[PDB]
């Protein structure tokens, strides 16, 4: 409103969104951060809105999701829309050109998007060469100097073991990274993922282990520790198999998990009635909400929660801090809110921290279960 740089943005935004392919908008609102064009949030975050999963410090609770960087590219400039972190990946060992284009269609009504990219990424070699610039320039760059990165992993399509994809990201990009995401929910058994998730734990303490240079000079990140270690999980799962994924968790000692990713759940959006995809926004929030309860619950709360998605508001926000995460992703927010979502989502968290009678925001995670 108010500050005309976010204001010409918004303009421009709304333009793309009526006139312009979503990819395309997507590209190019990556190629201005690229350039160093869009705006900046340079305002002190509320310290009674910081947040933590573990040794791992927000200095906000909001960060922007898996699949919006997929390659790396614009890390510095998205981040300086006044997130604290972000999840840039999905990443395969080799790059992937993704299925058909157009695969990113948007429903402006119900604040909706389905999506088949298909994992185009490309591949780990590049994304770490772009992911290690960026670690250079943050320590030259005043505003990202305590902002999190972490990194999502996921196997080639038609990869030999899953197992051996991730050691091999893990390997080439798991010392800039501040926590990596196993991405094995995606559109586009659980002792299967217990050795999945134990052998991600074990190719991280290899590199701790068999490199000779102190902590300081290995992990050039932002914690200066190895990555923690995350689950993203698909929504459209039975009560058995969350049943069963909780209990793998507990007994793999997982850092986290994010909850959740799209769903294919979703019938009644009249546009998408041709398309095929995992569904994000708005459509998604009660399902994700509903997903984080119940992993809550089954985890007996011992598993730090980041959520995901339908989140556009402090009020959405709050719902999933209630239900019991700790910290919380954007996707599509970004895409039909624009470049002021993460100044208005803060604030409007904030406002409402105060109204409830929080304290601050630690406080408010899981207090819906009774
Ligand atoms: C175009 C598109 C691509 C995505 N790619 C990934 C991906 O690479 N890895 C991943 O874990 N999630 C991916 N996601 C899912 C998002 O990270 C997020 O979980 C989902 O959009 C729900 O959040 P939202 O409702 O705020 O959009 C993608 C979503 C969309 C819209
Ligand atoms: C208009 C639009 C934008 C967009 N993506 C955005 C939005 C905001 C961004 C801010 C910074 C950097 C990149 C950004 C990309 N999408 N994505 C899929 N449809 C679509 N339509
Ligand atoms: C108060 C200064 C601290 C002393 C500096 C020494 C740094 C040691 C931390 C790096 C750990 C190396 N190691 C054992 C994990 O492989
Ligand atoms: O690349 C994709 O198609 C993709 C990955 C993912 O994890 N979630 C999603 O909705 N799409």
């Amino acid at each position: 409103s108010y500050n005309p740089e976010f204001f010409l943005y918004d303009i421009f935004l709304k333009f793309c969104l009526k006139y312009i392919d979503g990819e395309i908008c997507h590209d190019l609102f990556l190629l201005l951060g690229k350039y160093n064009i869009l705006p900046y949030d340079t305002s002190n975050d509320s310290i009674y809105a910081c947040t933590n999963i573990k040794h791992l410090d927000f200095i906000n609770p909001f960060g922007v999701a898996a699949g919006f960087d997929k390659n790396g590219v614009c890390i510095d400039s998205i981040l300086k829309l006044g997130f604290s972190f972000i999840e840039i990946g999905t990443i395969t060992p080799r790059g992937q050109t993704g299925n058909a284009k157009p695969r990113i269609f948007r429903d402006v009504e119900s604040r909706s998007i389905i999506n088949s990219c298909g994992f185009n990424n490309m591949g780990c070699d590049k994304v770490t060469e772009n992911l290690i610039l960026f670690r250079k320039r943050q320590e030259e760059d005043k505003l990202l100097s305590k902002h999190i990165v972490g990194v999502s992993i996921g196997k080639n399509k038609d990869t030999v073991n899953i197992v051996d994809d991730l050691k091999y990201c893990i390997n080439k990009i798991g010392r800039y990274a501040d926590y990596i995401a196993i991405n094995v929910s995606s559109p586009n058994e659980a002792g299967k993922l217990k050795n999945i998730i134990l052998s991600v734990k074990e190719e991280i303490d290899n590199l701790e282990k068999n490199n000779i240079m102190n902590d300081e000079f290995l992990w050039f990140n932002t914690t200066k520790k190895k990555p923690l270690v995350f689950v993203k999980l698909a929504p459209d799962l039975n009560q058995e198999q969350k049943k069963e994924i909780a209990d793998v968790l507990l007994e793999t000692n997982i850092d986290g998990m994010i909850i959740s990713n799209t769903t294919t759940q979703i019938n009644d959006i009249k546009s998408f009635e041709n398309k095929k995809g995992g569904v994000s926004g708005a459509k998604l929030k009660d399902i994700s909400t509903k997903f984080i309860c119940e992993m809550y619950n089954y985890t007996n709360k011992q598993i730090p929660i980041i959520a995901s998605g339908g989140i556009f508001s402090g009020l959405d926000a709050l719902e999933k801090i209630e239900a019991g995460a700790s910290v919380c992703q954007l996707y599509s927010c970004l895409v039909f809110n624009g470049m002021k979502s993460a100044v208005q989502i803060k604030r409007e968290l904030n406002h409402l921290l105060y109204q409830r009678g929080y304290y601050n925001l630690k406080e408010a995670i899981g207090r819906k279960h009774s």
